[PDB]
């Protein structure tokens, strides 16, 4: 890399896995289009294996991007529309509270109080439906938003059923090998576990459970050469052959709702650049990310502004991951670790390193 990148870099993020006590660290730093990348430290520290480009990291949440760019792809294909209600592609959700409620609500974390986590008991179709069933909104839909699981992984099942396609192959067929992004998977296959990663928490490896929407929400784990080219892809959509896909891509990086200073895609969640940094870093803090907020409507949605932040973080019980860049400076980072860190300290070794590229 130039040595202004290497420097930047190397000054930002080895006191961050210092401070941190980070196990094992990748970062990609896209710069004009082409990415270099950096490798630190330990995928499996018991046996002495180090990161490199092709370990892969759970990405957790940062694999609701995957789901939304699913979903614009689909919408782009006329499968589906976000205007379209959630009973039309699920009509045993015959409770009343689902009137209204509308694809859009579910991507958007906007339904009106759909919790965080689907609880461990739900498993089975009839276990989800019955959970939807009863759930009862704390809000009219549209009014608030409350970042969700159950809201966003629901998005994720529903969008591909008019394809007939399994969720994971939706999303292998339609999303990964158009953007020859290998190496990323919903399952590890045994071929490739030793390249997986252990994540680390109290000390102890894990890797991610099963779980109800667990594919939609946080299935993803990738390699960091992957991730670029997931950066490189989302930086210029207009390059991508996939006339849905690249369709797909505008989609989710298309402001639905304002709260604050950030606004609501398709996964994706973006800020007017330039970005105040204390806005960004003290606003991906769970205190604020995870919080009740009220939303206002963005009617009509605007479409990609190229002047934007777009970023997202993402975690497993043993993983933190981020993932940001600038349309209009074709910038951008991705940040894997295999402990899951505070996401201000991300945001801030991110900003850290764009800001002085940029
Ligand atoms: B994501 O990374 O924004 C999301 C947030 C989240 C946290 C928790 C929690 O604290 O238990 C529960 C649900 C969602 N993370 S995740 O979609 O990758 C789910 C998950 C969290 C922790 C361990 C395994 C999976």
């Amino acid at each position: 890399a130039p040595q202004q990148i290497n420097d930047i870099v190397h000054r930002t993020i080895t006191p961050l896995i210092e401070q941190q006590k980070i196990p094992g660290m990748a970062v990609a730093v896209i710069y004009q289009g082409k990415p270099y990348y950096f490798t630190w430290g330990y995928a499996d520290i018991a046996k002495k294996q180090p990161v490199t480009q092709q370990t892969l990291f759970e990405l957790g949440s940062v694999s609701k991007t995957f789901t939304g760019v699913l979903g614009g792809d689909a919408i782009a294909r006329g499968e589906i529309k976000l205007s379209d209600p959630t009973t039309k592609y699920w009509p045993e959700l015959t409770a009343k509270q689902w009137n209204g409620i509308t694809l859009l609500h579910l991507a958007t974390y906007t339904a009106g109080g759909l919790p965080l986590q689907v609880p461990d008991e739900v498993k089975s179709s009839s276990d989800l439906l019955r959970f939807y069933q009863n759930w009862q909104p704390a809000w009219a839909p549209g009014t608030q938003r409350l970042y969700a699981n159950s809201s966003i992984g629901l998005f994720g099942a529903l969008a591909v059923k008019p394809s007939g396609l399994s969720f994971e192959q939706a999303m292998q067929t339609r999303v990964f090998q158009p953007l020859k992004l290998n190496h990323t998977w919903i399952n590890v296959p045994p071929a490739e576990e030793k390249n997986y990663a252990w994540g680390y928490r109290e000390g102890k490896a894990v890797h991610v459970s099963p779980g109800a929407l667990d594919a939609e929400a946080y299935g993803v784990k990738s390699t960091i050469e992957d991730m670029a080219r997931w950066v490189q892809s989302n930086l210029k959509p207009l390059d991508i052959n996939e006339k849905t896909l690249q369709q797909g891509i505008q989609l989710a990086q298309s402001r639905y709702w304002q709260t604050g200073d950030m606004y609501q895609g398709l996964g994706w969640e973006m800020l007017d650049w330039p970005v105040n940094p204390d806005s960004i870093i003290n606003g991906s803090d769970n205190k604020i990310a995870l919080a009740a907020r009220p939303v206002k409507a963005i009617t009509p949605p605007t479409p990609a502004v190229r002047a934007s932040w777009v970023h997202k973080t993402g975690a497993t019980g043993g993983f933190g991951s981020y993932v940001a860049f600038i349309p209009e400076k074709e910038l951008g980072i991705v940040m894997l670790a295999n402990k899951n860190y505070p996401n201000p300290a991300r945001v801030d070794a991110a900003w850290q390193i764009l800001n002085a590229l940029q």
